């Protein structure tokens, strides 16, 4: 159809704090989940099962993201480090050592030989896979980075940070290639490239999503009508049915728009506390969303659409 119709399919409990954010697998097979109580667990993507708790951090958990082969985790803790898991065998392979403060957020490169870091310390990291080694220390922001995301290449790494800014990186260099958004405030609490690497996707906490041609440095469309104050909530471009934009909101919802019409299409009803984290499914028109500690469960919400 025209909209979407996600209604809620399981529930998934088990996190004893509030939930950090959600990921899907990109083979489909997988949720990761991970916590404030310093774990990750793998659920079953499509019925909800429980797999696996992933423990080791010292202190709570604000990202978790998989590897391009769905072999790997890399997780971001307030510990100050990153670890890098064996799904399989749920080990610890590397710890990742360099960051003073709060690690915040992550992701691997396409080819997943690197991992991007962002943290309180106000610096994005660079980092070698194979090694764990810090590779690269970008002096990014001027206040804790929100966001970081490789593009469809790898060439290009998008950082946002509470001082206002939106910075495209060079991979390679390290050099920054441009300041996508220079204001003072307010703070940009979330980014991501598109699929094909043209557009960024930014949050920024005056409850407003915008698509930014990145090539233009130019709004393309804005995105309205959630409450987004306070957290740095993720946003999904949904592109296995209709073209969707999927956010968290501050009121408990997760809000689903039209990408080209901006109109909103869905909200869903659930959840007992702000939704944090939302994944779209790689393959079928699945959404995970997780909230916060009045809540602390995931919900797996499936569309004909
Ligand atoms: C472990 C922890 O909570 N650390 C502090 C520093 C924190 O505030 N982390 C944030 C993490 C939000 C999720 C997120 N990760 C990456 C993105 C976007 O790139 N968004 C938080 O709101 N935590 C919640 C809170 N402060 O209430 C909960 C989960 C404790």
């Amino acid at each position: 159809g025209s909209k979407p119709n996600y209604a809620l399919k399981f529930t998934l409990a088990g996190h004893t704090k509030a939930v950090s954010s959600v990921k899907f697998s990109p083979n489909g097979e997988w949720l990761a989940s991970s916590s404030a109580d310093k774990l990750i667990k793998i659920w079953g993507a499509y019925d909800g099962k429980f797999e696996k708790t992933i423990s080791g951090h010292k202190l709570g958990i604000s990202d978790v993201a998989w590897s391009s082969d769905s072999n790997l985790l890399v997780s971001a803790s307030d510990d100050k480090t990153l670890k890098i898991w064996d799904v399989s065998s749920g080990k610890c392979l590397k710890t990742l050592k360099g960051h003073s403060n709060y690690v915040f957020c992550c992701n691997f490169n396409p080819q997943s030989n690197l991992i991007v870091s962002g943290s309180f310390d106000e610096s994005v990291r660079i980092w070698d896979v194979k090694t764990g080694k810090c590779l690269k220390t970008l002096p990014a922001h001027s206040d804790p980075v929100s966001a970081v995301h490789f593009n469809r290449d790898g060439s290009l790494i998008v950082s946002s940070s509470y001082d206002g800014l939106c910075r495209i990186w060079d991979t390679a260099s390290g050099q920054c290639l441009k300041t996508l958004i220079d204001d003072d405030n307010p703070p940009v609490s979330f980014v991501k490239f598109s699929p094909n690497g043209k557009y960024i996707l930014a949050a920024t906490l005056d409850n407003t999503l915008k698509l930014w041609d990145y090539s233009k440095g130019k709004c393309l469309k804005t995105y309205t009508g959630h409450k987004n104050e306070k957290y740095c909530i993720f946003a999904n471009f949904s592109v296995t049915g209709g073209k969707w934009i999927v956010s968290g909101s501050e009121d408990n919802l997760v809000y689903i728009w039209n990408l080209q019409t901006k109109e909103i299409v869905q909200k869903l009803q659930g959840h007992t506390d702000v939704v944090i984290s939302t994944a779209c499914h790689p393959t079928e028109n699945i959404i995970a969303s997780a909230a916060l500690e009045n809540d602390k469960t995931i919900k797996l919400w499936k569309s004909d659409c």
